[PDB]
């Protein structure tokens, strides 16, 4: 219809379809791909995977704030197309290389930048779309829809294909991309129809600053939820991001290891639907504090259910579990802001207690990570993040702010209103 009809609607959905694509090989392709293809140790990883936070940590923010500046014009997002679609070329020989003739630490930070083009571009792509959405009247919140199936799909060829020849996964990966991808440049949207002549018009900012930044830190809310996602995300996500090798020892071959985590990650997707369905309802009904905390209890469970695993089939399940925690995550994190927080926080907060504060740990906690299951062995050192993720889980759910703080209802208007 209208929003099946229009030019921007499709060619965009699709932009939307063809990321994940890229982004799906790149996630989980990236430990497997050092593994088996650039026999990499924990070291190696816990750096590379760490160092990429720094980038995670400086570059998204910066590129953020130019997407303002640049309001909704196209520049930065080739900038992206640009170092993606020489995404085949850059990794075989560059990581590969600085690598393999034995050089990691260069490798690394000198290879965490076409490796940027995941993290903050996500962001990226996700916004720019959503502001042409509100030029042409049809809502991301369709187009993120479409272009999570490319998310499914290659996820599952990905397993296959990588196994069968790797070298050509990123063919495919940044092939489809690069074409497509300029593709649908050529096919664009300049100029306003009744949708206001400037680009502070129609999408409107956010701000923040030092004073801001300077009242958030005399709270003591900001403590007791950053402990939290500082804590447990920090934790958690240093465990997923490496989580996958580990699948990978319980399987008959490498070969269907690999396969089975594409199954896993593309079957997922169709999980985080339903559960996210409900989100909203099963959120309000519960409440943000309440909400964060089943989510971390689930993840601590996911961890420590790893150094009491043994079977492959076992740690299907432990996967699972991972698209149980986005969700509620996602929608909670969200709405607990929401919730106990003055609006005019949240790009702070972000910024302060997600953008400096969280990829600062993990960069830390990762390399100690990495080291710990090279010196302790995957399921050994476990026990000491998951321990460490339930303890911190714990103290929040007897320290996070009020369930209902000292006005809940009149603020639970502001939130529907
Ligand atoms: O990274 C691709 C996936 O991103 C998440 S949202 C994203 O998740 C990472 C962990 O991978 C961090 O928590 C970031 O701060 C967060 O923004 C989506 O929900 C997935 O579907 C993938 O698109």
């Amino acid at each position: 219809m209208y929003y099946l009809k229009n030019t921007n609607f499709w060619m965009f959905g699709l932009f939307f379809f063809f990321y994940f694509f890229i982004m799906g090989a790149y996630f989980p392709f990236f430990p497997i791909w050092l593994h088996d293809i650039n026999h990499i140790s924990k070291s190696d990883t816990g750096i590379i995977f760490a160092a990429i936070s720094l980038f995670s940590l400086l570059f998204q923010p910066l590129f953020g704030l130019l997407s303002d500046k640049l309001g909704l014009r196209k520049y930065l997002l080739w900038i992206i197309t640009g170092m993606l679609v020489m995404f085949a070329p850059f990794f075989i020989f560059i990581f590969g290389p600085l690598l393999q003739y034995n050089i990691l630490v260069g490798s690394i930070v000198g290879g965490i930048y076409l490796g940027f083009c995941f993290n903050a571009g996500a962001p990226a792509v996700e916004a720019f779309i959503e502001k042409v959405s509100r030029r042409s009247n049809f809502e991301f919140g369709r187009a993120r829809m479409f272009g999570c199936v490319g998310w499914a799909l290659g996820a599952s060829i990905v397993g296959i294909m990588f196994t069968i020849n790797n070298q050509f996964v990123f063919w495919l990966g940044s092939g489809c991309a690069l074409i497509l991808a300029v593709l649908l440049f050529f096919a664009k949207t300049d100029a306003p129809s009744s949708a206001t002549v400037a680009n502070a018009v129609g999408a409107n900012h956010s701000a923040f600053s030092l004073k801001l930044a300077l009242e958030l830190f005399r709270q003591p809310k900001l403590w007791f939820l950053s402990l939290y996602v500082i804590g447990v995300s920090c934790t958690y996500d240093v465990f997923d991001q490496q989580f996958a090798n580990f699948f990978t020892s319980f399987f008959a071959t490498g070969e269907q290891g690999t396969r089975v985590f594409g199954y896993v990650t593309t079957m997922g997707e169709l999980l985080n639907a339903s559960i996210m369905f409900f989100a909203p309802l099963i959120i309000n009904r519960i409440g943000g504090k309440n909400a964060l905390l089943l989510a971390g209890t689930i993840m601590s469970v996911r961890i420590i259910g790893s150094s009491f695993a043994t079977s492959a089939l076992e740690v299907v399940i432990l996967k699972t579990l991972h698209m149980f925690e986005v969700p509620f995550l996602l929608v909670g994190c969200f709405k607990y802001i929401t919730s106990q927080f003055e609006v005019r926080f949240s790009a702070t907060i972000y910024l302060v207690c997600f953008c400096f504060f969280k990829q600062l740990a993990m960069i830390f906690m990762s390399v100690l990570a990495g080291n710990m299951y090279e010196s302790i062995g995957f399921q050994g050192a476990y026990l000491v993040l998951g321990l460490v993720a339930l303890g911190f889980t714990l103290i929040s759910v007897f320290t996070l702010s009020g369930p209902g703080p000292l006005s809940l209802l009149r603020r639970q208007v502001n939130e529907v209103a």
